């Protein structure tokens, strides 16, 4: 039931980026992102 | 809602994902930053 349908690795890619490739940074916002997503529905 | 995190750049990369929909990307940017501020 995770979701699966938002851009998640389109939006890893942006975050890897705009954080200058900080894997640890990276993680943590995807893990709030996601885990926010399912809180929030 | 952490504005470290780059939510414009999001959404411009939503428009285009979801065909400039904006009722789509608006679904979407409402629900990510509500999670966000809900979560730890």
């Amino acid at each position: 039931s995770v979701d699966l349908t938002v851009p998640w690795d389109d939006i890893e890619a942006l975050l890897k980026n705009n954080f200058e490739n900080d894997q640890a940074a990276v993680r943590q916002v995807m893990e709030r992102l996601q885990k926010g997503w399912s809180l929030a529905k």
